[PDB]
RNA sequence: GAGCCCUAGCACAGGUGCUGCAUGGCCGUCGUCAGCUCGUGCCGUGAGGUGUUGGGUUAAGUCCCGCAACGAGCGCAACCCCCG
């Protein structure tokens, strides 16, 4: 089910905030606002699934980057609900690029999963119980989704890529095939397979980013539900 | 002419004689001041920068939140002694 659902509530966003690059994809300047041109948007529906799919039943490993307001959350649903790895509430310095040390916090992390349930189960310096449970703390809080991920991706996905830039950088020079939702705040032309879309409004992230899941699970076999998420939609 | 010890020579001893501006070691000092760095990534043609900066907080670069950085090292703290 696609089409119609996309003009649902989610077609075309911001205004007078753009980038005269995304200037083909767009249909008008109605009521002062950009409104998408859904027939292209469409278009590359086709040709960036069709990525995924190949990608996907190749085996492959996408990363998908939300670390935006209102799309945090309906990430690391869709990322999880497809065993994918996910950055989440911050981007970090060289996830990507500094890829090798940035991991060995995530070494480091499961370190600390191994001292919960532990010889240590109680015991260590006592005041080493927030010194070290509070080490575990951050860890937890960022590695969450990257902690999977123990070879860089064969692709990563993005919600805003203007917002998430220092990602799309990283990805790039490191040849990393970039997938994203992007609307009129963005750079097209450094975004491999686009989803000219609407970054924003919490709908359009979900009709989109979860279909790209089914697409994923789809491309293994054994399709599901209509998505544990639907947050407090609203 | 084994050792030892004497006098005559010999190779050497000795020197608190000079150079702390040839030096080691040890000390003083800014100063127990909250600092000085490195590894990798990143930015810059480059010297270099980021990190360490910022907002809150500490006796402290002490910790917190934030952040193209993420972590480490010598410091600080703690591990030692005395007094309750
Ligand atoms: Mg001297
Ligand atoms: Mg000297
Ligand atoms: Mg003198
Ligand atoms: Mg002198």
């Amino acid at each position: 089910v696609k089409e119609l659902l996309e003009a649902g509530v989610h077609f075309g966003h911001e205004r007078k905030r753009w980038n005269p690059k995304f200037a083909r994809y767009i249909y008008a300047e109605r009521n002062g606002i950009h409104i998408i041109d859904l027939q292209k948007t469409m278009e590359e529906l086709e040709r960036t699934f069709r990525f995924i799919e190949d990608l996907a039943m190749r085996g492959g490993t996408i990363l998908f980057v939300g670390t935006k307001k209102q799309a945090q959350d309906i990430v690391r649903m869709e990322a999880e609900r497809a065993g994918m790895p996910y950055v989440n509430q911050r981007w970090l310095g060289g996830m990507l690029t500094n890829f090798k040390t940035i991991s060995q916090r995530v070494h480091r992390l499961e370190e600390l999963e191994a001292l919960f349930a532990s010889p240590e189960i109680e015991e260590r310096p006592k005041k080493e119980q927030v010194r070290l449970k509070h080490e575990l703390e951050r860890l937890q809080k960022y590695l969450s989704g990257f902690r999977l991920l123990k070879r860089l991706p064969d692709a990563i996905f993005v919600v805003d890529p203007t917002k998430e830039a220092i990602a799309v950088r990283e990805a790039r020079k490191l040849f990393i095939p970039v997938i994203a939702l992007a609307d009129t705040d963005s750079d097209p032309d450094l975004v491999d397979y686009i989803i000219p879309g609407n970054d924003d409004a919490i709908r359009s992230i979900q009709l989109i980013l979860s279909r790209a899941v089914d697409l994923i699970i789809q491309a293994r076999g054994g399709v599901v539900e209509p998505s544990p998420s639907y947050a407090l939609v609203q």
